[PDB]
């Protein structure tokens, strides 16, 4: 099967996302969760493998990288994309520049491009220097961000102390230039000795070009939008998601987030469906535990509603905040992750077939209990958050992380998403 | 003057809390933060001193105790109170047995009684264990409680491991059958060789029976429950809070925090007057706060509106989760806390004399930048939240932490507080 581009991504919530672009510009995708132990599966054009490099060592880093390409080299894939967040996400001590050059020298290749920008999320670049919404990157929130605070707004200098070489500037208005220009560009900063070029984007038009120009570059690094742009030159000649479109049967929402946007979606959801709060006090222990995922799952199974039963542990996130009511939200807990656990796994022995799910942990946990590996992306529901179909087992998940999706989100999952 | 009851309070809000049972129970209050350096203030029955002594080390606790211990009794305090939390919040390595044993000690006293429970906001006492709700302590949120995750329910075991003496009980019951009982079971204790007795209370009325039998005791500890029954008893031959009544004079709220609840209430509060958002960028240097802070101060003096102007920072709250939706909250950065510093001072210079804050930080800010030190407690917004009269500034605050209040609190602030 021919493999066109292979995304090495360095977090979960993105290889989803940009996963979710190649589909919908028309490349058939599959998501596969670590370093891939099969074989190239059936019915895609891209595949997009999930590490958890972004923050670890960067020996880790380099390592994990290039396991994964030597799994994409050996399914024959053609274009390598290096995925990382587009806030661009790192410190000085990496994981960007260190994967980078890893992957540089393991496809012997000596120049590279670094293309961040997503403008419809309001990420753009202008002369190499990025910004968030209105303001440069240093005088944004991820000026203090938890893991990774960005106090430099200049790709270049951002890059380069966490990298080996030289890196340079496409500006925006050689983009308006053209393919000629943008190309010719290329070439002199690779003839003057820059290892990488930082491509601006203000527009989607800008990553038109840049995947226009780049649609045989080797490898190629940035988040979600030159992506688009990569999949739109291979729209180009015809396209027509299907096989990550949801499965028929029953439904159930779990809900483990903790978040703003959560308990909006829950509180709403929960006047239109069965649902069932989570009881701390009932998973406390292994037995209780068993017990419980049992009561819960033959619950579910025992309704009969239109739409999907809920499990929500999101009033149990509130319970530190209910006594000392200076704290607020405390995310899902591990007894309650490990309920969840054991009551997918039942679900599913059941029969239940969609599982939409709220929470990152959440999801996580949900997932490998079912022992999914991987799956077709499928159709957005909310940007960000497309159904996915698992490749070996028949089951459909629908998974958000904290603050994605709206209000009507567990309705919209089923009530657009029919057969 | 008389001073009744002198507390040593091991943080901010509860301070103010206890304070506020006070004073709804008829007994005029000042709260003193830090040790007290002045003299004792006038217009009041209790004084409560508020320390940072929850969580830093035993031996800090015990210096800044003992320092507030040496001044109530310069100025001729006839008991003493050591608050701490409801669900008392400590570990094994203190703060609660380590600073009790040292008051015991000071006091040249023997026998002291722990009493945390507030039944009106679920926290009652039944056998020695302690509940939280409709669950033990160990069974409820403050299991993973970040600072003090609290994995034992039962009090005298709690204190035991903390303090050096051995801990007793009074059951709900012998408080049932009355003062000559619940006295003559703590004299019993005392014979035994106890240094300490745990209180049960499942209802004010138990309280209000402690409050009884330890009218003249010289040392007691608990929550803010037993403070009630204490006043109660003095309250029982004539009363008769407006020492705190706020002053007149044009308000201002200032909103610091990132919670659900002040979320909500900036979200009503701004449909009802003129409100301005601190915008970060013009925060992230000394110059550009300063005179942003000029320009926020004079916008807020010329408005010409009912209701007080509101300077909200809750938007600025919201901007991490904006940018990656898998975030939520972050709290008030630094840099809009000091511009709130710059800008407290500079509406007091104006003349602004009521300050509606919410968040425990701006609080803190507000509070050291009019350089008040200490105020009258006055009547109660919401519930923990009471109009407070700084001593030596004529100043009015109201000073609401994280998810206190309700929706409209920064209208009720005003409205039902008026002359």
């Amino acid at each position: 099967g021919m493999l066109k581009i292979g995304v090495i991504a360095d977090d979960f919530t993105g290889a989803t996302d940009i996963a979710s672009f190649l589909v919908e510009n028309g490349m058939p995708t599959v998501q596969i969760n670590d370093v891939p132990t099969g074989t190239q599966p059936e019915g895609c054009d891209a595949v997009v493998i999930s590490l958890k490099t972004r923050s670890c060592p960067a020996q880790e880093a380099i390592k994990q990288s290039l396991a994964a390409l030597v799994w994409l080299k050996k399914q024959g894939c053609q274009q390598v994309y290096f995925k990382y967040c587009s806030t661009f996400d790192s410190t000085a001590e990496g994981n960007i520049g260190p994967v980078t050059d890893a992957l540089m020298v393991a496809l012997d290749t000596s120049f590279t491009v670094i293309s961040p920008a997503l403008p419809v999320n309001g990420r753009t670049v202008y002369q190499g220097y990025l910004f968030v919404m209105n303001h440069l990157l240093a005088e944004s929130g991820m000026r203090h961000h938890p893991i990774n605070p960005m106090t430099d707004s200049y790709l270049p200098r951002l890059m380069e102390a966490q990298a080996q070489g030289r890196c340079g500037v496409i500006p925006a208005q050689t983009l308006d230039e053209g393919v000629a220009a943008t190309r010719a560009a290329l070439s002199r900063l690779q003839q003057e000795g820059y290892r990488y070029a930082v491509l601006d984007a203000l527009n989607e038009r800008h990553l038109e070009i840049q995947g226009e120009v780049l649609r045989d570059a080797p490898l190629v690094t940035g988040g979600s939008g030159l992506a688009m742009g990569l999949a739109r030159q291979w729209a180009k000649h015809g396209v027509s998601r299907s096989a990550g479109y949801p499965l028929s049967g029953r439904a159930v929402v779990l809900s483990g987030s903790c978040s703003q946007m959560t308990n909006q979606q829950v509180a709403f959801y929960r006047q239109h469906a069965p649902t069932r709060d989570v009881d701390v006090a009932r998973c406390l222990s292994s037995e209780t535990r068993e017990a419980y995922a049992e009561a819960l799952a033959q619950w579910v199974l025992s309704q009969d509603s239109e739409l999907a039963p809920m499990i929500s542990a999101t009033a149990s996130t509130q319970a530190l905040a209910a006594i000392q009511q200076q704290y607020g939200a405390t995310e899902a807990s591990h007894a309650v992750e490990a309920l969840f656990s054991l009551l997918a796994a039942r679900l599913a022995e059941g029969g239940i077939t969609r599982f939409i799910v709220a929470g990152g942990e959440t999801s996580g946990v949900v997932t490998q209990s079912l022992g999914i590996t991987g799956f077709h992306i499928g159709p957005c529901i909310s940007p960000g958050v497309p159904w996915v179909n698992a490749l070996h087992a028949p089951v459909s998940l629908a998974l958000k992380s904290g603050n994605f999706g709206d209000e009507s989100f567990f309705i919209r999952a089923q009530r657009e998403f029919q057969v």
